[PDB]
């Protein structure tokens, strides 16, 4: 194939193809041998060995000391302290058991997911496909089923793109740091104790074997690709050999070409192991606080506990999941939602209800979500995401709106996160203070009870503070409500209260991009719809300054501009920093 194992060659791969930007919402599942204990989290295989931990205490009381009853017993099977046989061994419904993967995939399809699939290998060394390179798999042991192939075939039967999640780097970069050393070479493979050159090779061989086996549309990767300092107390680079990373990228991108498919690979945002030229950044739970470019994704979970089922697990609400989805999509990302089947393969009814409720929302209001793109401002209102460390998912109300727009850039969707009891939606960024001319606003419509229904909004006025929209009669109840604003000849470019707007003509007209406070490089401005070489004017808000740089990313000659309108020489700007005075 045309890709070579170098950064410069692999950079040419299109990171986020149009189908992936259109998709918005996917579902995956942390289900595996790490679920067997149904205790604490999916990190149980690591923590069962940790000195003085709650997980070790539980393990020791339930099974035996971890030095005698090691993690490998969950895969190969053993008796617990009360003489019960314990093993990861889901039994198909068609064989009289409780594991019904077809039913689960129908539920996932019904949720509105446009991509779906399993965690194929987490950090615990167990590959869930029929693997020649790793004997630690569910065909050799346990259920005698190729779980990954079963899931993949069902996902394709149900007309969703296939995502496969792979977390196999941390396996040998510290996950099993507390497991006893072993001279059993097979057990060393499970526990990440092989020589590092062999482990680096195995990281690649696992990816290669899996991706040739199921032809994934997306390969999702966890951390420890090159994330020094993120592997706790283990002495090591918290990384995969660079050559092996590059060989993976070239192999997968070449296979995509061979298959006639536009493929995607994701990696954790903070990790340095891949580049954002060719791989999609996957933000920590909650996502970014701001609108980020280029296109990115984040993962979330129904569970309010761990990623994998545990006894006593608590869940978040349908509302939180839907509001979270709208938030991520408005900020130029996708949301990949995790679900948590029990060790036996049963999906709990509380999770089914959440998925059903997301699906009801998307079936009805999908026009505002699928196939849309972010505006230049993600939303308005008091309820926001902080970023950094996740506490609880976003839940908004009638005070909050999130924006999305169509590909033609003449329809703005204004999604309000509750029904306003005052029957008013006020859009600050379309008010007169926003320097927005609404002469071109042709229609304002409320999306109705079923997709394709529109109820006209008759009354609206533009104050200084906002476009003030009076709602018609409330439609059937929903978790959020959608207004559709159609403009002749393109959505107006708002002026942020503190921020700037850049334009393709010299007089603050033409194509434009609104900018908040922050830093905006050539990639940002280009993706937002205005290559910086084409900027010919800028309007800087009161209380704000803008610093223009000639370089791609805040290097080269710079010029500071205060509040007002300013002409800009063609080809003079590469990047911009917008700051509060
Ligand atoms: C995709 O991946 C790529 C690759 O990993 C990511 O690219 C990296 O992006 C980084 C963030 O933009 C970028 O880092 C910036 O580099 C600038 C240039 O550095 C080079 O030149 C300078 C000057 O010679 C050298 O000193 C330097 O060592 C480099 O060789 C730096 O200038 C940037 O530093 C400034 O910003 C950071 C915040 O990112 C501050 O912590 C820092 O103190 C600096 O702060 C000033 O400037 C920023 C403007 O960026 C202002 O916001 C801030 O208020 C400070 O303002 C003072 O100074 C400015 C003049 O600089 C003045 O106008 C102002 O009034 C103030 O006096 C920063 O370090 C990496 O270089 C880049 N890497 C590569 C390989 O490209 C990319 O981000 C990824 N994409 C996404 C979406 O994540
Ligand atoms: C005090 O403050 C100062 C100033 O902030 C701090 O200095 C900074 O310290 C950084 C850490 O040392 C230093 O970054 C390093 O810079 C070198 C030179 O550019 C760079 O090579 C380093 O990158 C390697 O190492 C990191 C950390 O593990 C990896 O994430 C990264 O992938 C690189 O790994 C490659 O090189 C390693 C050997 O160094 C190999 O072991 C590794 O396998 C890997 O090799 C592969 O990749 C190579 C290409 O990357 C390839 O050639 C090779 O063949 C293999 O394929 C790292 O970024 C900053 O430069 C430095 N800043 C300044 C201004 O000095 C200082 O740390 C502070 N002190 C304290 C106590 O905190
Ligand atoms: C494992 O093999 C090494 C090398 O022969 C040996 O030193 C060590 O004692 C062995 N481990 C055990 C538990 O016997
Ligand atoms: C919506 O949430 C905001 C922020 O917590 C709050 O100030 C406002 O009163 C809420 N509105 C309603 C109707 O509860
Ligand atoms: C999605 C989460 O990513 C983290 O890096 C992992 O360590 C967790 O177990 C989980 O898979
Ligand atoms: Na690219």
């Amino acid at each position: 194939g045309p890709y070579e194992a170098t950064w410069e060659s692999t950079d040419k791969h299109n990171a986020a193809p149009e189908w992936y930007r259109d998709a918005k919402f996917g579902v995956y599942w942390h289900w595996g041998a790490f679920t067997t204990a149904q205790y604490a989290s999916e990190w149980y295989p690591r923590n069962m060995y940790e000195p003085d931990s709650d997980q070790r205490k539980h393990h020791t009381e339930t099974y035996g000391p971890p030095e005698e009853w090691g993690y490998e017993n969950f895969i190969k099977g053993a008796k617990d302290k009360k003489g019960n046989f314990v093993q990861f061994k889901p039994v198909l419904k068609s064989k009289g058991g409780e594991f019904d993967p077809e039913a689960i995939i129908k539920i996932v399809k019904g949720s509105g997911a446009r991509f779906a699939g399993p965690v194929a290998e987490h950090h615990d060394g167990f590959s869930m496909w029929d693997s020649k390179v790793n004997e630690w798999n569910p065909v050799n042991y346990g259920p005698k089923l190729d779980l990954v192939k079963l899931w993949a075939d069902l996902v394709r039967e149900n007309d969703m793109k296939l995502v496969i999640a792979m977390h196999q780097a941390y396996n040998y970069n510290g996950f099993f740091q507390w497991a006893p050393k072993t001279n059993d070479t097979s057990l060393q493979k499970l526990l990440g104790q092989l020589p590092r050159d062999e482990e680096d090779q195995l990281w690649f061989d696992k990816h290669r074997e899996m991706l040739d086996h199921v032809q994934p549309d997306i390969i999702w990767n966890d951390f420890s690709l090159d994330s020094p300092g993120e592997c706790g107390s283990f002495e090591g680079p918290c990384a995969v050999d660079e050559q092996k990373r590059l060989e993976f990228l070239a192999y997968y991108f070449n296979r995509g070409e061979e298959w006639g498919k536009e493929v995607v690979t994701t990696y954790k945002h903070h990790d340095h192991g891949f580049r954002n030229t060719s791989a999609v950044d996957d933000w920590e739970r909650g996502g970014p606080s701001n609108l980020v470019r280029p296109y990115w994704q984040t993962d979330d979970a129904i569970s309010a506990s761990s990623w994998s089922y545990t006894v006593g697990i608590k869940y978040y609400s349908s509302k939180a999941m839907v509001h979270s989805l709208l938030d991520r999509v408005s900020k130029n990302g996708n949301m990949l939602l995790n679900i948590s089947p029990m060790a036996n393969g049963v999906l709990p009814e509380e999770q089914i209800k959440v998925l059903n409720d997301i699906g009801d929302f998307l079936s009805r209001y999908g026009e505002a979500v699928y196939d849309t793109r972010a505006w230049d401002i993600y939303g308005e209102g008091p309820n926001q995401v902080e970023g950094g460390s996740f506490t609880a998912p976003l839940q908004g109300n009638s005070s909050d709106i999130r924006f999305t727009r169509n590909k033609e850039d003449d329809v703005l969707y204004v999604t309000v996160l509750g029904w306003p009891e005052d029957n008013l939606v006020s859009v600050k960024n379309l008010g007169s203070n926003a320097l927005v001319d609404l002469e071109s606003l042709k229609s304002v419509e409320l999306l109705g009870d079923k997709a394709g229904d529109y109820v006209k909004v008759s009354e609206w006025e533009q104050s200084k503070d906002a476009l003030d929209i009076t709602l018609p009669s409330q439609p059937a109840e929903s978790l959020a409500y959608v207004l559709k604003l159609t403009f002749d000849g393109g959505i107006p470019v708002p002026q942020p209260e503190r921020g700037a707007a850049v334009f393709s003509k010299a007089d603050a007209t033409g194509k434009g991009v609104a900018l908040a406070l922050g830093t905006f490089d050539t990639v940002f401005l280009t993706e937002a719809g205005l290559k910086p070489e084409e900027i010919r004017s800028i309007r800087v808000s009161d209380g704000t300054k803008a610093t223009l740089f000639s370089g791609f990313r805040f290097t080269g000659e710079s010029k500071e501009l205060s509040a007002g309108e300013h002409e800009v020489e063609d080809g003079s700007v590469g990047s911009i920093v917008v700051s509060k005075i």
